[PDB]
């Protein structure tokens, strides 16, 4: 195993040049490492999945609710590693498993792999989510630890243990993946500040003649959460497997942002290139896709997509490209497949306001390039997370989608694996150059 | 872990004595054992579980179809144990896991737990199972060894290499479970003969006026598969996890036996009871179970059980009684609670002629005790099976059900685990004695 040489796949541009799918997308049928309820009833949700250099990280939580509601989840964790069976199929071997059925109430969990095993960051709520941004008093937050010996570390922070340039009235994690780089473990997390920056928002509106900056700075601040504004940040620490690790969190200016939301760092080792994806939830429906500089302030260099978007509540439905106030929209993250985010492949839900028929699809900056229906177009699926590695000389991916209904719940996260066989064609001549 | 003292719930009878549930059955959360499946249409069915003196083993198969055609099936195989994590609630561990895509056309597989391992017993068919009951070359057959650490043996055999006490011209495992008794490992198998036994049918038929015994005749033999007789039959070898075991089979003779069909095997070593189950495929509609005596030859003291039965195809639907040519049903298990089978529990579809409304049930032999609707009496269900056991004093069972529809296939088994809280009850004032 190892990662997509995003360069070469950037290098297929240009001239009479024309990054294409050769071969329609076929899931493999495996035994999934994803395991399903036992309780009529419930619900599985919000996966997160992280490969690393050495293991994947997995977890998902599950309430005995209609996914809608706040009660206490139980989370399942898992480490494992992708196995050498003797054939070109990636093999997913669980390692490790830790049911996390402690009514802790933890949130909006994300893992990331590291080494040896995976590190799981989860908020803990004692309210509502609405309750944590307005009360000033930040909540406390987990950071678990398990590697593949079974070796389990569990640690729990108040905020006055996090040194972070801002006052944070909520810290949640954002659900999607972080990532290691070099010895330090970065995670997205996204909240409510109790004192606001000072700045217009971005405004960033592709499509849209005249964005109205006003509409913009009323998007990050929703009145029906109390009116702060939703930010962005990073949670990072040196990775410590003995010691507990000590935290440091940075804010994401909102002039470089849109709202705050859950969403998933990438990082390649060849290229160093970190990249960030984060939920459209507000008025500005295409992805929000950029790449990271790590340093200090954050910033990031966002790239534009117009090919895909995600189901909305109208005014904010698929393709709105116009600011209003509004809070909506799904995670459906894009794997980022050149060195600029300039090619991603996603799973995502081609729906103007419904939650329903998701594809696999290959886009470019202007349209999509490759795309396939997963089941049917009256399929109902939510949340949606992709990661792509090489393994044998071949790119694959995994896209894990929250399909419903599920056999016993309202959701269940099904981990899609399939070969993605991407080719340079000369659109002179025809011809094909396999990456 | 131990196994139930089935002798202590039987004493719980007679004069102001009656067996009751104490508490409603609540469905545990955990992260199931099964895995799910990955592609699209797919199925998920024939669930075989069996919980040894140290390990239980699973398998099921995985085809590319709606549960009905014979495409090739892919199995999943596992091995694992009862674990203790500081809770009441049994907890599934597994260990080692073995998927067997190699093509090789394995059906109708069995597990039995054996040891520190387990055994996975196919039939190796090479055309459609009609062609193979008629075809007077019996078909080959599997034997699979796999250990807690995932060593594994495979091994192949011939007719000619199987000590058979008659001539059978298809051998087919049950399905459902066989047993270890001390070094020998059981297994139920059922197909059928080149040679009638020259005997009547048992025609059994509680609750039928007049049951005639030509039509009992004609029952065992259908015309549709070739008109051979359809026997069952336990095929047994010493355990040997280095050497080839050597295969003995002993036909269960027509006079002693409904229609040969998929079935299980239990055994209790405490009191040294062997009890056998049998799929209800045929006019006899109510369950075929009864305690088996592993003599040469076999013999099986059958037990009337009138309390439930199983949806088929009129004529042969829900309690019906009488003799008559069909061949209907399902398998759905009862675990047998009492030395006698007089009491037992099971996942049973409630239902005339539809596989819907699966419900768990504790039944005597005229009455039910106890049920409880899995979710609701619109939901559709197929195969079940029970197994329960001792853990840290209470019995707990855990029913695998063929769940339909599956989150993206037309079946997936779920395993619903739950604490039985049986309890004697004094009729004359209430007053309870747990068990």
């Amino acid at each position: 195993t190892g990662e997509v040489g995003i360069e070469a796949i950037s290098m297929c541009t240009g001239t009479n040049r024309k990054l294409v799918v050769n071969q329609g997308i076929n899931f493999v049928e495996y035994p999934s490492f994803i395991p399903g309820s036992t309780k009529p009833g419930g619900c599985v949700r919000l996966p997160s999945f992280s490969l690393g250099l050495e293991v994947f990280a997995y977890a998902h939580a599950i309430t005995q609710d209609d996914c809608t509601s706040s009660s206490t989840p139980d989370y399942y964790f898992s480490v494992g590693r992708i196995a050498d069976h003797g054939t070109d199929v990636p093999v997913f071997e669980t390692l490790a498993e830790w049911f996390l059925d402690d009514k802790m109430n933890r949130r909006s969990c994300s893992v990331t792999a590291a080494g040896k095993g995976g590190w799981l960051g989860c908020s803990i709520l004692v309210g509502s989510f609405t309750d944590e941004l307005t009360s000033p008093e930040v909540n406390r937050i987990s950071l678990s630890y398990m590697d593949t010996f079974g070796k389990k570390k569990d640690w729990l922070y108040t905020g006055s243990e996090v040194r972070a340039d801002q006052s944070w009235s909520a810290l949640f994690f954002s659900v999607g993946s972080g990532v290691v780089i070099g010895d330090t473990v970065y995670f997205l997390v996204w909240g409510g500040l109790n004192h606001p920056i000072n700045v217009d928002a971005m405004c960033r509106a592709p499509g849209c003649q005249s964005p109205t900056q006003s509409l913009c700075n009323y998007a990050i601040k929703p009145q029906e959460w109390g009116g702060n504004q939703i930010v962005n940040g990073i949670l990072h620490f040196k990775h410590d497997t003995n010691e507990k690790p000590t935290l440091h969190v940075r804010t994401l200016s909102p002039d470089n942002n849109w709202m705050g939301a859950e969403g998933r760092l990438f990082h390649f080792h060849n290229s160093g290139k970190t990249f960030i994806y984060t939920r459209s939830s507000t008025w500005h429906t295409l992805p929000q896709v950029g790449i990271l500089t790590l340093g200090w302030p954050l910033s990031v260099q966002w790239v534009d997509i117009t090919s895909i978007s995600r189901p909305g509540q109208s005014p904010c439905e698929y393709d709105n490209r116009c600011p209003h106030q509004c809070v909506t929209g799904v995670y459906t993250d894009l794997f980022p497949l050149g060195v600029s985010y300039e090619y991603s492949v996603t799973a995502y839900l081609d729906q103007v306001q419904s939650r329903m028929n998701p594809k696999i699809a290959l886009v470019g900056a202007q349209e999509k390039i490759y795309e396939k229906t997963i089941t049917t177009n009256t399929q109902h699926a939510d949340y949606t997370t992709t990661s792509c590695f090489a393994y044998k000389l071949r790119v694959w991916c995994v896209s894990i989608v929250e399909m419903s209904p599920g056999v016993i719940t309202t959701r269940q996260p099904v981990p899609f694996l399939y070969h993605l066989n991407l080719g340079c064609q000369d659109t002179s001549t025809g011809s094909l150059t396999p990456l």
